[PDB]
């Protein structure tokens, strides 16, 4: 019973799979991984294990994994092989097997940071099986064996759905045939905390720098504008250490970067206004400084609209 | 290796209890803790029954592979528990005493709203899945449930460890599951936050307020801006030690409120120097005179209002 | 066999234990744990294994662990079950067993930080054994099997002693009998590095702030006193991240918090002197500023003395 | 459980290939990466040979304990690989096809000179040690060598995965070792460094240069020293994410060079106020007038020279 | 066999050892540990296994580890027991065993930080075997089995030599006998990076603080001197979090501490110069400040030499 069940015809062996999530947890943005704890259910027909109900008298016979051949099912993206404990194995009279295990794996599914922290992610778990010489194996989904618990909580995220792509992608690698199945976790980030923790404070320190437009004092203007620039770096650093380095540009990264210009420009202005006022044309100096108090906030709200437009529209 | 047959119409009851030996590594960001305990399991398998007077031994000892043992799992654990079986014992009627020593890492979500004044109820869930030949049902044996007196969770006070006796039995995938809820109850020891965070965070606020006794703009800007920065160091320090909640923490509210008092104190500092640059010190020093009262009052006012919303 | 030696007497089985430290390392203050590598020696009498020296011809017989019953000795405070390798097992003719393993476990021993970093700590390793139904087990110490190597070094600490408490504390849990033994490592922290790294620089930034008392310039005084405040926050945080959050107050914790007052008050003085001097009574202004230059250092040394007294 | 004999005097050739499934966790300070791949091994043991027509099965399936398998190790890995044997199959003539799926953590040093413009070659080394009864020799079967199309190394671009075909055979402790070299070729993705490090690092420098259009010492010192501090924050931030090299990184040169400009800009600032305090503003504002030019020019000059030496 | 080979004399069993380094890596200064991957070679003669080459037909007999008795060789300083996989076992007709394993251990060897980062270290790997009652076991070194690969690289360090001290120190612990062997890895730290990353930037901030000696402006001098103090704290902290806490005084620790004094005195001077200048005695004030411009750098170069002298060596 070690080998695989023989086909009484010309046809491939269909394994029926399902995943029911018990724990979902440890989503790690920098590593782009998350940890999962679930039931795996497997079902297939090995007729060699078939038996007579009345002769045997038991409605169903129970086997150990070493007793019967079980197909080799792998996750494609996992750091290592999953840690699994076999819950139960059952054979129905005709040779239909019902396998149930409980596994803990660490899944590696890449993420999209463009709209961070407003982004939504689709996490992927890929099931795979390699066909043998004596026969070909093909995966399939049994939908009542697919679901998630109601206690499932991914900290800092909202779980929309866990569903499977029912048609497996069959393909050829190194002369054997592989059947790949895709289970998808769909989650949206909880953005609330980012607002009081990062976004608002980052605005306040910016607005504060603008009070330098109501001052003709260079010492106090420089001190003001430079000190708030520094604080904006602390936030820049804080944000960037908590994210992976993307080949592309994050929304927050844009905003954070745009704000770098407004500080640079405001230094020029502060510098210009003091250059005129030292050269005795405060006529222009206070005229520019008068325009600043308006243009600066307008071009901000302007830019932010354009940015938010490019990203979310 | 097959489960005990009913001589009746009835399900199998496994009697569980948990006794805490070590409790430790409560991690706020991860929302996990580590635990070391005895697991006690007890059930009747009549197939193992024997005569007390004939056999002469009060109790018989088996190894785990010898006899059928029910599969009991924790629902919320990072992985399967690491356990060493302490003892197995059979008494004449077929009653088994199973005792193991396990260490697991439990994932129990936390409530951060009152931080760091909060209290938490940690949950350990035991579960068992029913078989085809029979249904298994968990139940609590209370003298097998407790905790050691050396049990200490650092930075926490342990109120109680108790079990909810009625298992919640339900249906998952055509089988039956019996789930039990063991509860650890703890309150956060908040003392250290006072000298470490809450107090220093006030001083810098108060220091920021002496700018109301100054008419000097360079020295007021320096004053108010420097205390702002240190308040960021504290804002950052606090939030890195906490997970990101969909909701608003008490300390988080306070820290955020305090951001406003810095913003307005900046407005005043700027206003006062604008009037006084334009030669109307009449209003300028009048405002600056009024702030010295309003700020501490509007502070104490809000703090009272906040503390009400959170703790009342 | 898989059963414990029968007493021919009314007597308990006494197991003779000792620990000899090979490696000691990774003392972690925040977690309150240390890692240890040692020999465990176990010795007890099982008569079933007894034999005649001259008939059998070997002074001593050697067994593999699966052959004979060995008592289950556990550590009470450890993150997980110890990782151990059996070095040797030997039976002497009368039925005396000599068991030796080499283990590495991670022990969880709580610490007292009140005198930090001038404190001394006693770490506890607890050995335990649970009695079975056919017989009771009791621990005892063989003092020649207890020691530590001379290369044993605990980084950043000085090791005073490794000794065992000889009378086991026996007690009852779940109808069985538990025998608990206590091994004590005694260490004193090496405080030297804290002096150039933390304590001294922290005084300097304080003293530096005090030169504002020889200055009448507010613009430069605020900058001075506020800038040194910030550095004191850096040192406050640097210290606090390396310690667990205690329900009580540390020596270093007191000093650092005490110093926060001197910064707050110095701001008041600095502010007062400038409010007076703007109101044209430099008589008062420069009088206070002259008096602070004395009071501040004296009330410091006063406090430090008072603090050091309470703490020691 | 003994190695196949030699029907002539000849070494045993094991045919190896690695096919990347997951590549991930590239760590610059440790100089490691983690890998998930198939290992394919193939060799001929005639003791296992059988007749295609008489025996009737195209192929026979074994468990690992039945037959002798050569011991193949990786030279650079933190520990032994975690491996699961996928399949073992024997063809009539005695040729074995061995397949496992392993996860290892590889230790390959990196070259940081052009950081973050650098490209790296990661090395996986396979090795086998000869026995007393026979010599074993590695060889590459190229259709068993590849990578999945979903394979992604975060923050890097993967150019190629290829193998060096001639094993370097040599003598260690009286036996013979056949070592094979698999090369992962990757280029760093530098884009993020631009808004996150390089640009802000320039702004704070340029801002410090506005002190040349100001005659105020109080506000100039405040300016120039405060912008210096931010450059330390960036100097520290950069160097903590890199291992300590005996040589000089590009970014390291740039960051170090910029330390000079702050020192000189301080000297200029001090001089200008020393002249202006000693009352020859003729020179003071002349120097300060030249600074507004020299500084940006000697910078752009040096930066070109730096990029030249490095590229 | 669970028992050791019998003496044909009154003499001990000599196990012949060697270590050949494959990988050396993860030197951790704070923990004082490093990781190693090497071959272990063991050779000893157990005559119970002797055989006739022609009768048995094998030139050499190959055994599995459970088949034959192997001595228990342990490492003294390792966090846990080594993780070892056995490469080969071979018996020659006379009963001479050749054992070869490949192990990866994490060795704990304490360090000397006094000359940091100019320091050189000797790392120690200690092998040990405990003697039994029926016989005494004794370690010895076979030098052709001892070496290291030419690819062995310890990051941030230069490896001088890998050699073994051949005479084992045999001694008595708990009524049995221990034979201990000492393998010595000799390394010197690569100090280059420390220069542009710490030492130079740390000198610049000090020198910048000295320009306050060419200024009579107190507001601008206090800002200058105090702000550079802060930067030096960052460098002190950065350096110290990267080192273990020594009971003794490090070279870098000395310099960093000494420099705290030059910052303290420069504040005194800066305070004095403005106290005199406030009291209308510029005669002395600018006189001191004229001397500081000399004394400060000289008392520095003077001190640095005395320090560098005391440390080396
Ligand atoms: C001044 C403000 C700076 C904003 C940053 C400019 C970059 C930008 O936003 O690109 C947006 C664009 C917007 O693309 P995108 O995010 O809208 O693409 C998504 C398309 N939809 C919305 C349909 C899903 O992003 C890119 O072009 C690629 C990402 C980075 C490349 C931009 C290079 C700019 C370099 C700036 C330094
Ligand atoms: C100044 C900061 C104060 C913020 C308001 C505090 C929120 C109080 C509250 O109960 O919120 C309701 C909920 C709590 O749910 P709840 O209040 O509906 O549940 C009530 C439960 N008891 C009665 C026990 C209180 O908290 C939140 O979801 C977030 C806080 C809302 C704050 C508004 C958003 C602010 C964004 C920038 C700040
Ligand atoms: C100094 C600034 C404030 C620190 C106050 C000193 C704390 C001493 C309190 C005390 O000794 O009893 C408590 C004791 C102190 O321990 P102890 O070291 O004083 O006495 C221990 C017993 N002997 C002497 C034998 C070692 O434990 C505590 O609970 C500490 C906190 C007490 C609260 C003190 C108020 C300070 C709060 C500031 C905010
Ligand atoms: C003012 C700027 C000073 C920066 C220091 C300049 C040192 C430098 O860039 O060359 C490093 C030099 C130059 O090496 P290199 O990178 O120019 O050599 C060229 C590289 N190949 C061979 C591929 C063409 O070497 C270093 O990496 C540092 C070692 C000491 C150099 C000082
Ligand atoms: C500023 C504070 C600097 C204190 C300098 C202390 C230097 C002491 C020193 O290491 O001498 C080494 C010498 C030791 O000789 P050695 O260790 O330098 O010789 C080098 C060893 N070889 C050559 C083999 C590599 O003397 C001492 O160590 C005296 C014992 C302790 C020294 C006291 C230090 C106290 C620090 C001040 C408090
Ligand atoms: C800041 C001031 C300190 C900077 C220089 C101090 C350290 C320089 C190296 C040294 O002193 O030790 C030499 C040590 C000596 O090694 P050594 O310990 O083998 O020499 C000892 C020989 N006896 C015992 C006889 C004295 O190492 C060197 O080779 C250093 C060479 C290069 C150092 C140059 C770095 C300076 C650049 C930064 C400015
Ligand atoms: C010149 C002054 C500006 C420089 C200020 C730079 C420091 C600003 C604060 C950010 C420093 C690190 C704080 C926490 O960062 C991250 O916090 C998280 C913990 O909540 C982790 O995830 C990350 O691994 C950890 O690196
Ligand atoms: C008021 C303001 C004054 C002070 C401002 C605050 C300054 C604080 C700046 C320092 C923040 C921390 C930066 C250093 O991060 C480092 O992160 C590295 C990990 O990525 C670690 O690397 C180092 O440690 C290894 C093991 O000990 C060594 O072998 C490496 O050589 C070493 O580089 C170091 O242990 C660790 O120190
Ligand atoms: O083999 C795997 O990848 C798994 O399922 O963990
Ligand atoms: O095989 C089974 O059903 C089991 O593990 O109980
Ligand atoms: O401070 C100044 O010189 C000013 O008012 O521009
Ligand atoms: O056998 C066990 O310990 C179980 O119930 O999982
Ligand atoms: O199987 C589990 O998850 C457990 O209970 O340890
Ligand atoms: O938690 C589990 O079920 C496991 O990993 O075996
Ligand atoms: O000090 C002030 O108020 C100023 O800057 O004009
Ligand atoms: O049997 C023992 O000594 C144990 O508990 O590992
Ligand atoms: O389980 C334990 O405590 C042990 O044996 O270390
Ligand atoms: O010099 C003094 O004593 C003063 O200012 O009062
Ligand atoms: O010998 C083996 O099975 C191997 O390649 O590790
Ligand atoms: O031991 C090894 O090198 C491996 O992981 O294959
Ligand atoms: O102000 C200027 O343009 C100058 O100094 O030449
Ligand atoms: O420059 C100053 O601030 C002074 O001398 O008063």
């Amino acid at each position: 019973m070690v080998s695989p069940p023989p086909p009484i015809a010309d046809e491939p062996l269909t394994v029926n799979t399902g995943i029911y999530l018990i724990e979902c947890y440890s989503l790690d943005d920098k590593a782009e991984t998350f940890k999962v704890n679930a039931f795996l259910s497997l079902s297939w027909k090995d007729r060699r294990l078939a038996f007579d109900p009345v002769r045997s008298g038991v409605r169903v016979k129970t086997y150990e994994p070493e007793a019967i051949w079980i197909p080799e099912i792998r996750f494609v993206n996992v750091e290592n092989a999953r840690d699994a404990d076999v819950v139960n194995i059952s054979v129905s009279p005709d040779g239909t097997v019902q396998y149930l295990e409980r596994f803990s794996a660490r899944v590696l599914s890449p993420l999209d940071f463009r709209r961070y922290p407003f982004d939504s992610q689709t996490l992927h778990i890929y099931l795979i099986v390699r066909s043998v010489d004596t026969r070909n194996i093909v995966l399939a989904v049994d939908l009542e064996k697919v679901g998630k618990n109601d206690d499932v909580f991914l900290t800092g995220w909202d779980i929309e759905s866990f569903t499977a792509v029912v048609k497996p992608a069959n393909f050829a690698l190194q002369n054997r045939l592989e059947s790949k199945l895709d289970y998808q976790l769909r989650i949206s980030r909880q953005y609330f905390s980012y607002i009081p923790n990062i976004i608002l404070p980052m605005l306040f320190i910016l607005f504060i720098s603008w009070t330098a437009f109501w001052s003709t004092s260079y010492e106090a203007n420089v001190t003001l504008v430079v000190s708030t620039l520094i604080a904006h770096i602390a936030f820049n650093i804080l944000v960037e250490t908590n994210l992976p380095k993307t080949p592309y540009m994050t929304y927050t990264g844009a905003i954070i970067f745009m704000i770098y210009l407004f500080y640079f420009v405001a230094v020029i202005e502060v510098t210009v206004q003091h250059y005129l006022k030292v050269e005795s044309q405060p006529a222009r100096a206070a005229s520019i400084t008068r325009a600043s108090r308006i243009a600066f906030p307008v071009v901000f709200l302007l830019a932010n609209i354009i940015l938010a437009f490019l990203f979310f529209g």
